[PDB]
DNA sequence: GACCACGGCGCA
DNA sequence: ATTGCGCCGTGGTC
C-alpha cells in the first residue's frame, strides 16, 4: 500500500525525521523523509533535504522546525497530529501513545514516521469533524502557537556563566559549613542527601517525633514541611533546612545551567512542550526554565543570571491575579468581578491578614506567601493543612476558608455545576472549550473521587488562563517581529521578551496591551510589566 | 552507562 | 483534602 519515490516530495507532504537525541537544538538530523499520496520520499542527505521543505507538517513538527531555524532555515511548523490528539484528549502527550491509539506504531525509521504522520493526521482530523470549538483552538491557537514556540526555542536566552561558575564555589563552602554542623549535632557523618539515612537519624538516633509518612512506601517523611514542624525540637533541623535549600539550588541550577550553553549561540535553549499537560499549559523540558528560582535570596541571585544581549533589555510581562480573574468570569460571581472592577488585589488582602500588617505594608515576599494560600484554599486545601501551614489553630484556618468562599458565593456554585456536568459528560472544559477527561468523577472510593473532583474543577480555571496566554502569544508574536523584538520565555502567565534598548519601552507598551486585550472578559485583565538587564530586574 | 520509582522541591 | 509541571540524588536494577 506504500510505494517509494526519489526524495523530491510534492508540496504539502507529511515529514518524518530521526534525531540523535530529543533536544532539537542539540540533535543530529540522522534521517528525513516525507509521505504524500500513497508514496514516501526518503531524502539521501537530510540537512541538504531540509532546504527543500516549505513547511514542516507532521508528528513533532515544531521540533524539526526548531532544528531548521538553528541551521539557518525559516521552515515554519504546520499541521501536527499530536496537536489534534492533544485537543481531543490532553492525555495524548507522546507520539508512541498517539500512534498506538490512532493508527500505527512510532518506530525509528523516518519513512515510517512520514507515513505515520500522514495517516495519523487523516484519522485524527476526521475525529475532529464537527468539533468546532476544538478546531477553533487548533487553527487559531495551537497550530500557529507551535511556530511561535519554534522561534522561542531556537532564539534561546542569554546566561551569565561566569556569574554562576563563581556563585557555585561560594555556595559550595556554605553547604560544607552546614553539613559539617549537621554531622556534629548527629554525632557522626552520613549521606545527608539520603532521605533514608536522615530518617533514621532524626527519628531513631535522636528522639524527634515523626510528623507524617511518605505516600508509596510509608516511610517517616523528612519533608521541609515535616522539618519545619520540628525546627524548634532540635538544633539540627534548621541546619538541614538550609542544606536542603542550597543543595537543591546548586545541583538544579547553579551547576547544570552553565553546561547547557549552546556553542553556536552562547545561549540557553529550553524546549517548550505543547502536548504535555492535562489542563492545556505548556511545560518546559530539558532546560526547564519555568521553575527558575525567585523566592529566596539565593534564588534571586540565580535569577539575576538570566540577562539580555549587549544593547538589549529583557521585558517581563505577567498577568495580575490571573486565575482569580478567570474564576470571576467562569463563575460569574458578583462580589468577585467587582473586586477587580474596584482595583483590589486578593493576594495583598490575604497577606495583610496573614502577617497582621496594613495592606500598604505587604512586601512581595509576603504577597507571594499569600498566593499559595488563596489558590491552595480555592482549589481544595483542608483546614488541617491550612492551620498547620499558617501555623494557626485549626479553627481560625477553618474560619478563613469559611469566609473566603462565603465572600464569593458564586464560586462554590460554579464548582458544583462544573462537577455535575463533568460527571454526566465525563469531562470538563475551558472557556474556549479545551477538554480534560476525568472519569474518576464517579469512582466509588471517596478518596479517589474527591481527588478527581479537585483535578476537575481546577482544569477550566487553570486551562482558561492557559488558552488566554497562548492566544496572546499568537497575537503578540508577529507584532514583535516587525518591531525587531524577541519572545524568549513563557511561564504560564508570564512572558519574557528581549527588545533592543532603543525599543524596549515601545515593546513593553505594545505587549502589555496585546496581553490585557487578548480576549475581553467580565473582568479586565491587568498585566504588570517590567524592563531591566536581567530577569530579576524586569519582574 | 542508561533507566526507574520515590521522596523532595524548584516554579506557575 | 490545593492544582499543574520537570529535575535531582538515592537505591536498586540491567
Ligand atoms: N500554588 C499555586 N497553586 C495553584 N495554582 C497556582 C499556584 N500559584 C499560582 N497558581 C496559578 C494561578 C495563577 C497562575 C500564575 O501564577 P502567579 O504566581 O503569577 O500568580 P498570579 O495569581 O497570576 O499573580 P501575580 O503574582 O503574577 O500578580 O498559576
Ligand atoms: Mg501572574
Ligand atoms: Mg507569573
Amino acid at each position: 500500500a506504500l510505494e517509494e519515490a526519489p526524495w523530491p516530495p510534492p508540496e504539502g507532504a507529511f515529514v518524518g525525521f530521526v534525531l540523535s537525541r530529543k533536544e532539537p537544538m542539540w540533535a543530529d538530523l540522522l534521517a528525513l523523509a516525507a509521505a504524500r499520496g500513497g508514496r514516501v520520499h526518503r531524502a539521501p542527505e537530510p540537512y541538504k533535504a531540509l532546504r527543500d521543505l516549505k513547511e514542516e507538517r507532521g508528528l513533532l513538527a515544531k521540533d524539526l522546525s526548531v532544528l531548521a531555524l538553528r541551521e539557518g532555515l525559516g521552515l515554519p511548523p504546520g499541521d501536527d497530529p499530536m496537536l489534534l490528539a492533544y485537543l481531543l484528549d490532553p492525555s495524548n502527550t507522546t507520539p508512541e501513545g498517539v500512534a498506538r491509539r490512532y493508527g500505527g506504531e512510532w518506530t525509528e525509521e523516518a519513512g515510517e514516521r512520514a507515513a505515520l504522520s500522514e495517516r495519523l493526521f487523516a484519522n485524527l482530523w476526521g475525529r475532529l469533524e464537527g468539533e468546532e470549538r476544538l478546531l477553533w483552538l487548533y487553527r487559531e491557537v495551537e497550530r500557529p502557537l507551535s511556530a511561535v514556540l519554534a522561534h522561542m526555542e531556537a532564539t534561546g536566552v542569554r546566561l551569565d556563566v561566569a556569574y554562576l561558575r563563581a556563585l557555585s564555589l561560594e555556595v559550595a563552602e556554605e553547604i560544607a559549613r552546614l553539613e559539617a554542623e549537621v554531622f556534629r549535632l548527629a554525632g557522626h557523618p552520613f549521606n545527608l542527601n539520603s532521605r533514608d539515612q536522615l530518617e533514621r537519624v532524626l527519628f531513631d538516633e535522636l528522639g524527634l517525633p515523626a510528623i507524617g509518612k511518605t505516600e508509596k512506601t510509608g516511610k517517616r517523611s523528612t519533608s521541609a514541611a515535616v522539618l519545619e514542624a520540628l525546627r524548634e525540637a532540635h538544633p539540627i533541623v534548621e541546619k538541614i533546612l538550609q542544606y536542603r535549600e542550597l543543595t537543591k539550588l546548586k545541583s538544579t541550577y547553579i551547576d547544570p545551567l552553565p553546561d547547557l550553553i549552546h556553542p553556536r549561540t552562547g545561549r540557553l535553549h529550553t524546549r517548550f512542550n505543547q502536548t504535555a499537560t492535562a489542563t492545556g499549559r505548556l511545560s518546559s523540558s530539558d532546560p526547564n526554565l519555568q521553575n527558575i528560582p525567585v523566592r529566596t535570596p539565593l534564588g534571586q541571585r540565580i535569577r539575576r543570571a538570566f540577562i539580555a544581549e549587549e544593547g538589549w533589555l529583557l521585558v517581563a510581562l505577567d498577568y495580575s491575579q490571573i486565575e482569580l480573574r478567570v474564576l470571576a468570569h467562569l463563575s460569574g460571581d458578583e462580589n468577585l468581578i467587582r473586586v477587580f472592577q474596584e482595583g483590589r488585589d486578593i493576594h495583598t488582602e490575604t497577606a495583610s491578614w496573614m502577617f497582621g500588617v496594613p495592606r500598604e505594608a505587604v512586601d512581595p515576599l509576603m504577597r507571594r506567601a499569600a498566593k499559595t494560600i488563596n489558590f491552595g484554599v480555592l482549589y481544595g486545601m483542608s483546614a488541617h493543612r491550612l492551620s498547620q501551614e499558617l501555623a494557626i489553630p485549626y479553627e481560625e484556618a477553618q474560619a478563613f476558608i469559611e469566609r473566603y468562599f462565603q465572600s464569593f458565593p458564586k464560586v462554590r456554585a460554579w464548582i458544583e455545576k462544573t462537577l455535575e456536568e463533568g460527571r454526566r459528560r465525563g469531562y470538563v472544559e475551558t472557556l474556549f472549550g479545551r477538554r480534560r477527561y476525568v472519569p474518576d468523577l464517579e469512582a466509588r472510593v471517596k478518596s479517589v473521587r474527591e481527588a478527581a473532583e479537585r483535578m476537575a474543577f481546577n482544569m477550566p480555571v487553570q486551562g482558561t488562563a492557559a488558552d488566554l496566554m497562548k492566544l496572546a502569544m499568537v497575537k503578540l508574536f508577529p507584532r514583535l517581529e516587525e518591531m525587531g523584538a524577541r519572545m524568549l520565555l513563557q511561564v504560564h502567565d508570564e512572558l519574557v521578551l528581549e527588545a533592543p534598548k532603543e525599543r524596549a519601552e515601545a515593546v513593553a507598551r505594545l505587549a502589555k496591551e496585546v496581553m490585557e486585550g487578548v480576549y475581553p472578559l467580565a473582568v479586565p485583565l491587568e498585566v504588570e510589566v517590567g524592563i531591566g538587564e536581567d530577569w530579576l530586574s524586569a519582574k
